[PDB]
């Protein structure tokens, strides 16, 4: 019926978007990490489906939405658990070992990382610059959770970022790769991950571009979901009264558990709340208490409004195809 | 990722093109046939797959070209027999029973008739307009058959043009439907084949001055129509021959549904409705050259907004750099 998956809606447009990305990268010569000049500020929003009928809804949802990860994260009260906030929806992402990049790229630009532009930029930073501060931060985080050979393990993580064949086409990436990536984008990344109930994953949590001053970074996050070694973007649904925000804590039975903030130094961790407020637009939302009567204020970060112009938006072209195809029923 | 139909390089743009088509149909009050205002004057050409690594040249062909029908028509010496004119290539067409329209739509607009705009336009004329003259021409052509072994036949032809389920999804179409179609387009249709569907269909319900004088060219084999488009950019003549070699002589392509007075002036009619040129070709005696008639083919002219092969071509170029 409709396209069988998003990218088919305007292939020429996708190519145009992809072709713009490597030209937006600025490569300094004073040792500052390479980074995007403008495109990191873009954000996708998904269109509403409620106006359509179940046979149609079904084909749009089977086409665009990863309903398996969406159900897993919702059923654990990790995704879409606050009544105050706008729904997020998981978009299908290719599972080829480059999905961290495909999901990040879709969240901003509605296309996956099929030219390997983000993957290469990550590997180039890891391979060709001094990474001593990234290494230190990762050592600290490694020791907060046998005999470690630091040099050998660091070299392996650099190797994992390469485009070389080893979830089979590329090596899977892990936390440090997310942290380096957010510094290339100058934009925080928040990962909502599958995780065992405390009564019984470490990739979940908040990655800040700490190698830049907050004033030089975009202050709405990219929001990804993670499950079974797979990343997806979790994009906001157009709707208020509900507000665009993502909670920065999870429920844990009758208490709350802060999302992990990754790769901090010790003094940063002491002023974590202050740091979060610099790099994100942190608001407080009242939620129902699962121990005490009434209510508890929790921190959340504001999410961006859709700003990805039509001329670079597969989702807009997709929706216009939907409308055409719809009115014929 | 190299799509199997030109339109899929940009499905959003395909929809825009299809949406333009019914609005371009003019529907007179005085009983004259409904007809396109402007869009009938568009022509698609295919891009060259040489000037690519033959390895990659071959990836595109499996993607876009109906090579089964190209080889059949070429081995029968009907398609691309003449070494003096440009090569024509058969584009893949949906075989759902609406392929006459999918092929015709693709030749002009690079999209298939998937909203049924042309198919509905045909049925509308046959079920609404009067068609007295069409039926007469059809009777005359039908009675030329030297032997006959008969009149619910006209109503069933009308029914065949409907969008009703028959079998494929739609009823297959025949010669008379081609003739009505060329008059809705005000543009000749030429069908290359080995149903005697092959030949030339002229929009004779219109004076030639109101018609577009480059043809639509289709191929036909095994109940299936495809467009035969010009391959873009050597120095061969941009024209389709109006004869074939047949047993050591040149035989004219059939011209369909003419009246007696029209038949007596067939060559003059061809010269009014087409751009006829007289070109030299090699004889069977290699010491001899012959002049034959050919009709000029149009140059590619689909504008930016609804030009689609350029979008497909851009995809190809991006993919090829990554392939080098
Ligand atoms: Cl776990
Ligand atoms: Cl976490
Ligand atoms: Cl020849
Ligand atoms: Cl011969
Ligand atoms: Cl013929
Ligand atoms: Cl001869």
């Amino acid at each position: 019926v409709l396209p069988q998956a998003l990218y088919l809606s305007n292939m020429r447009k996708a190519v145009k978007i992809r072709e713009r990305t490597p030209e937006d990268i600025f490569k300094p010569t004073n040792g500052i990490i390479h980074h995007f000049k403008t495109m990191h500020r873009y954000t996708l929003e998904m269109f509403r489906t409620c106006q359509f009928c179940p046979q149609f809804r079904e084909i749009i949802h089977k086409a665009l939405i990863d309903r398996n990860i969406q159900a897993t994260l919702e059923s654990q009260k990790k995704l879409n658990w606050c009544r105050e906030v706008r729904k997020l929806v998981a978009l299908k992402t290719n599972g080829d070992g480059n999905c961290l990049m495909h999901a990040t790229s879709q969240y901003m630009w509605s296309v996956q990382d099929t030219d390997l532009v983000l993957r290469k930029a990550l590997f180039s930073t890891l391979k060709e610059t001094d990474t001593r501060n990234f290494k230190f931060r990762w050592q600290l985080e490694s020791l907060k959770s046998d005999t470690r050979n630091w040099n050998d393990e660091w070299d392996n993580l650099i190797k994992m970022a390469s485009t070389d064949t080893p979830g089979l086409q590329y090596n899977s990436l892990e936390e440090i790769h997310i942290f380096v990536l957010c510094n290339i984008l100058r934009r925080p990344i928040i990962v909502i991950s599958d995780k065992m109930l405390r009564s019984l994953l470490k990739v979940g949590g908040i990655y800040l571009p700490l190698h830049w001053p907050a004033q030089e970074c975009y202050r709405y996050p990219i929001v990804l979901g993670y499950d079974s070694h797979h990343f997806v973007p979790l994009v906001t649904l157009k709707d208020g009264p509900e507000i665009r925000a993502v909670p920065l804590v999870n429920r844990d039975r009758g208490r709350f558990e802060d999302l992990k903030v990754h790769f901090l130094t010790d003094p940063e961790n002491e002023m974590k709340e202050k740091l979060l407020k610099e790099y994100l637009m942190v608001i407080e939302i009242p939620v129902q208490g699962w121990d005490h009567g009434t209510t508890h204020l929790i921190n959340a970060a504001k999410l961006d409004e859709a700003n990805l112009p039509k001329e670079i938006n597969l989702v807009d072209d997709y929706f216009e195809l939907v409308q055409h195809e719809y009115k014929k029923w």
